[PDB]
């Protein structure tokens, strides 16, 4: 050093970092990318909990994103922006436990509230380095310290022989926790305030946040929580220990493999082989189900998320939760016959009944027929447009909207402060067909302020809207209240309560307050359907 920018040199517990001055629309930001927070979980460490990164010597270069965690790469529509935007954008490697930090430039004078992002991707994919997770805008415009971490996905992250020592399960969650521990120790070096840490994440990221809420050792590592379109409760986010043992041993079989001896064999297999058989272990033909997810181990998760949210004390928790308008539409093109991005996907009644079996893969015959009876419009039981949209609603309600409703309700009744939204604006830049409405994942680019980047072709109202959303998120991070303390001209966002069940709509128009999160339909999923199983 000597000739470098004095603002880009920071020391953390493991050593010295050189970061990069990045250009945002309104000015420069400080970025520190690819900071290792753990020892590479490679070789004999595959399936194992992470061990903290051992200090390095010299100045670590922290100017580029690091490796993406080894993962299945989507090929449903080869070349299409709508799918490619979620695909890995750095080399795939099992050496992938690195995190990223964005701060104002120069770094702030007084300690600033910290936002930690946890990406989604079904627990089998994702990366903190995607364009949609770019922290530069929240750093520059709102003055936030933003952190995001890579965590292990798929088998490397979640394959479990529950009870064993060599594959205890949930290690992807432990990667996340270690990075939360890293923020507590080191964030003040960047001007971040470890006493004001908000977790936010979407889909499996949202479930991840919820699990930290429900896991006591994580509780002291953060203060507030945002869950976007996902929940630790519901049919996809967790598996029983039994079911995890079943899938782990079947995958072992498929690649040619006493728990110790089985795992030791699995550790000799190349990463890609594990990826190649990942999808072959699911009990039924299904959508919105993923092979290796968090396990109810009686350790990280002391009981089922359902049980923990029902009985927990959520005294001093502030939580922001919400959904997009059309949660289910996306998932339909990944294995319900009849559905495609390339046509209107108008379907027949038969195709609808088939889709319900695939979308509610755990339903008995009676339960499926109940789902079908509930979602059929009996004035027009054969109308293809309605059946198409009913199929989407079924998948969206079952996997996201009613899990969220359950979560908001239980948390509110047990002392938490809950704000609830539905996001209803479809990006003008969206490449998915119009029938998919406002699909799952497509609020993220707005929360992160991409529309602020003039080169991205968003409309002027979209720019203003993104700024509104950024204000909401960062106000909530600061105070546990999304509303502006000054701005009483703009309409208020009431807390969600069990008596009033209030939530807001997020679109180009000013906030509108609505009541009941799909209240009738969710009573079906959350109250009736379980009992059509206790029989
Ligand atoms: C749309 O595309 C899929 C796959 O090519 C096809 O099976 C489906 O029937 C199509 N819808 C119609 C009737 O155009």
């Amino acid at each position: 050093e000597g000739r470098e920018d004095p603002q880009l040199l920071v020391r953390v517990r493991g050593g010295q970092l050189r970061g990069i001055r990045l250009k945002a629309p309104g000015g420069p930001v400080s970025a520190f990318l690819g900071i290792p927070f753990a020892e590479p979980p490679v070789g004999s460490r595959r399936f194992m909990p992470p061990e903290p990164k051992r200090p390095w010597s010299g100045v670590l270069d922290a100017t580029t994103f690091q490796n993406v965690c080894y993962q299945y790469v989507d090929t449903l529509y080869p070349g299409f922006e709508g799918t490619e935007m979620w695909n890995p954008n750095r080399e795939l490697s099992e050496d992938c436990l690195y995190l990223n930090v964005w701060t104002p430039y120069p770094r702030p004078a007084s300690p600033t509230p910290v936002l930690i992002w946890i990406y989604g991707g079904g627990f089998y994919s994702g990366a903190a380095s995607l364009d949609v997770y770019d922290g530069r805008f929240l750093a520059q415009v709102e003055g936030a310290v933003l952190v995001s971490m890579n965590y292990r996905v798929g088998t490397f992250g979640f394959l479990a022989l529950p009870g064993s020592r060599e594959a205890p399960g949930n290690v992807g969650l432990l990667d996340q926790r270690l990075a939360l521990q890293w923020v507590q120790e080191n964030i003040a070096a960047f001007g971040g305030d470890p006493m004001s840490v908000t977790l936010f994440g979407e889909s499996a990221g949202a479930a991840s946040v919820g699990m930290h809420i429900l896991s006591l050792p994580s509780r002291s590592l953060f203060h507030r929580a945002v869950l976007q379109s996902g929940t630790p409760n519901g049919p996809w986010a967790t598996v029983s220990a039994g079911e995890a043992r079943r899938r782990a041993t079947l995958l072992a079989r498929l690649v040619g493999c006493n728990d110790t001896e089985l795992i030791a064999c699995l550790r000799t297999r190349p990463a890609q082989d594990l990826v190649d058989h990942e999808w072959h272990v699911l009990p039924q033909e299904s959508i919105f189900r993923f092979s290796f997810v968090p396990v109810v181990d009686g350790d990280f998760l002391s009981d089922t998320p359902e049980a923990l949210i029902n009985t927990g004390d959520f005294q001093d928790l502030q939580v922001l939760v919400g959904v997009v308008k059309d949660e289910g539409s996306y998932f339909l093109v990944y294995g319900v016959p009849g559905f495609s991005k390339d046509n209107e996907s108008l379907i027949s009644r038969a195709q609808f009944l088939a889709g319900v079996r695939i979308g509610v893969p755990q339903a008995s015959d009676l339960a499926a027929e109940a789902v079908v009876l509930h979602y059929t419009d009996w004035l027009h039981p054969e109308d293809p447009t309605h059946l198409r949209d009913a199929m989407s609603a079924v998948v969206g309600d079952h996997n996201v909207v009613c899990p969220v409703a359950q979560l908001a309700g239980r948390l509110a009744a047990q002392g938490a402060r809950v704000y609830a939204y539905i996001f209803e604006h479809r990006a003008s830049t969206l490449t998915w067909p119009l029938w998919m409405g406002v699909p799952h994942g497509y609020e993220i680019e707005f929360i992160f302020g991409l529309p602020l980047d003039p080169s991205l072709n968003y409309t002027t109202e979209e720019r203003i809207f993104a700024q509104r959303l950024m204000k909401y998120w960062t106000n909530f991070a600061r105070t546990g209240d999304p509303n502006d303390p000054r701005d009483s001209k703009s309409p208020q966002w009431p807390p969600y309560t069990t008596a009033a069940q209030q939530y807001v709509s997020l679109n180009l128009k000013p906030l509108e307050v609505r009541r009941g999160l799909r209240a009738q339909t969710c009573a079906f999923w959350n109250r009736f359907l379980p009992k059509l199983l206790s029989a």
